[PDB]
RNA sequence: UUCAGACCGGAGCAAUCCAGGUCGGUUUCUAUCUAUUAUAAAUUUCUCCCAGUACGAAAGGACAAGAGAAAUGGGACCAACCU
């Protein structure tokens, strides 16, 4: 059996902006210039990388960063992702430019999923889920074209929190809510729900088209 | 401060009073007329040097020239970040 369904680096999927599709095209032949040398893997937010680095000001020109990827957000060659991890004690997070020249090797030890497509709530959450072993070897993947999807509910520090995580524009399938809240505040939260919005149509973003041309982009790029 | 209430010194037999303190106390206008409603052509630090040199018995110790960084003020603009 041979599942196969095609992974995009999701900052191939242009704006919604009016922007002059010719300027597409060069971003990608860019960034697509750029696969060929620094080899790019897949990861999802919840999943655990490790980024090596150029340093002018070290001795070891090369830096070693190890996290999860927190949220990611871009197009074309500004592509960026956010790696989180507690060392010592300290929070720590770094900003990552996807296509910056100085990034020399990305690894990926664990391929996972977690319920949110952002988390930035784990700077409210306790030191336990930020803390990761710097030495961990890369624990592979078994080809089951099934990323894994590790549903994990996190234990919170007493309020407040950098961001209101309870109401519903957040959409927080992962912490647990029960041993954090009130059945009041719970009920608080629902008077800032939009249950229209779901429903609006209109603000439905299409892509399959440009998803077409621009992967047939891709095999065009790659056979050349 | 500056009215109406109120205490506390004091002054008056009192009513009341002292540019003496203290607490409290309504801030109104729908613009008729005149006036007026975006051109540009930078300013300042602090470093780095020079040169620890010129200057003085030493102790302390420069400008000028030349490279950098900022900040503020004009004019703009969203690839990223952040809202
Ligand atoms: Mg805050
Ligand atoms: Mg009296
Ligand atoms: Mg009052
Ligand atoms: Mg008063
Ligand atoms: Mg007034
Ligand atoms: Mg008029
Ligand atoms: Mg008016
Ligand atoms: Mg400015």
């Amino acid at each position: 059996q041979r599942p196969e369904t095609r992974f995009l680096s999701p900052e191939f999927i242009p704006p919604r902006g009016r922007t002059n599709p010719l300027k597409f095209q060069i971003e990608r032949k860019d960034m697509l210039e750029r696969r060929k040398i620094l080899h790019i893997p897949e990861f999802y937010v919840g999943s655990i990388l490790r980024v090596t680095t150029a340093d002018p000001y070290a001795s070891a020109k090369t830096s070693q960063f190890l996290g999860i990827c927190i949220q990611r957000s871009g197009s074309g060659l500004g592509a960026t992702f956010i790696l989180r991890n507690t060392i010592e004690g300290q929070g720590v997070e770094i900003c990552f430019e996807l296509y910056n020249p100085r990034i020399q090797e990305i690894q990926v030890v664990k391929l996972e999923k977690r319920l949110d497509n952002s988390l930035l709530y784990l700077r409210d959450a306790l030191p336990e889920y930020s803390t990761f072993d710097v030495n961990m070897k890369p624990i592979t993947q078994e080809f089951n074209q099934e990323v894994p999807v590790n549903q994990l509910k996190v234990k919170m520090k007493p309020k407040p929190w950098s961001k209101r995580w309870e109401r519903p524009k957040f959409n927080i399938k992962g912490i647990r809510f029960d041993l954090c809240l009130t059945e009041e505040q719970m009920r608080e939260a629902q008077k800032w729900s939009q249950p229209w919005l779901e429903f609006d149509m209109m603000r439905e973003y299409d892509t399959s088209k440009i998803e077409a041309a621009i992967w047939d982009e891709i095999e065009a790029s790659k056979n050349s």
